[PDB]
Formats: structure tokens, sequence, C-alpha cells
């Protein structure tokens, strides 16, 4: 009763908790978009300065 | 010159990309905040239960 | 038995909580990128003006 | 000349800006990481606890 509603509850957080987990490696894996975008962004800037300096 | 004006035009661009993305990051993370506090709940009345049992 | 889940849930709710804080951390690290990105816009977008005319 | 000159130096504060923002970038994904971490040792309690209670 008490027990049978605190093993759907443990089922749930387990649920929510993979829910969190798979939420945080999507983040991860934008992060890692937008650094290789920065990459090419900051090759970019470092052209333009050289030039400038030629 | 025009090297110069085509090269920081591209840049220009680039930069709000990764602006965008930022915010689009931001908003993932605004949302599973909300998850988050949600769960603490549960956890907190799964706990309540189990001091009386 | 109730007394040992008690005591895993109780510990889970800690860990929840560590969690939730450092998400609002990063969060905030955006908010903060997020507006630093726009200066650097707003300085692109300067430069590349005056480099038209 | 003067054109240039002020372009020279508005250019050189937009690579010191994109500098910072990788920086930045690089202090996420090590903040991302820990989280992460954190995520997994939560997760190992979780599957401990509903495996102590499916039987």
């Amino acid at each position: 009763a008490g027990s049978r509603v605190t093993f759907e509850r443990v089922e749930q957080m387990s649920i929510q908790i993979k829910e969190v987990g798979d939420r945080v490696n999507y983040i991860k894996r934008s992060l890692q978009s937008l650094d290789s975008q920065i990459g090419h962004l900051q090759d970019l800037s470092a052209l333009t300065v050289d030039t400038l300096k030629t």
C-alpha cells in the first residue's frame, strides 16, 4: 500500500532520471556542434587579421 | 579591403549562427530546470510517505 | 524494507538538488555568453557597415 | 587611410571577443561534463534502489 505506492514512485523517478540524462546528452551534443562553428569563426578571424597585416 | 569587407561580413553571419544556437541551448536548460523541479517534488513526496512506514 | 529505501531515496533527493543547482549555474553562464555575443554582433555590424562605404 | 585605421582597431577587437566566446563555451562544456558525471551517480543509485524493490 504505502509500499505499493513507494514502488510506483521509485519506478517513476527512474523514468524521469533517465529523461534528465538524455536531455543533458542532447545539450552536450548541441554544445559540441556549437564548438565546431566557433572553431571555424576563430580561423576566419585569424585569417582576416593576418591579411590586414599584409 | 574588398577582401576585408567580405571576410568581416562572413564572420558576422557566423556570429549570428553561434548566437542563435547559444539561445536554443539556453532554452533547453530552462526546460530541463522545470523538469528537475518536478523530479525534486516527487522525491520529497516519496520520502514523506516512507517516513510514515 | 522501508528504512533502507528511505535512505536511498533521501540520498537521491540530495543529488537531484545538486543537479538542479548545477543546471541553473550553466543557464546563467549561457545568459552572460548570450549578452557578450550581442556586443560582438553589434561590433561586427558597425565594422561591416563602415567597410561598405 | 582613416577609414582603414578604425577598421583595423575594430577587427582586432572582434578577434579578442571571439576568443572570449571560445573560452566561455569551453568552460560550459567542462561544466556540462561535471553535471553529466553527477547524473550518472544518481542513475546508478536509482538503478540500485529499483533492483532492490523488484523482488
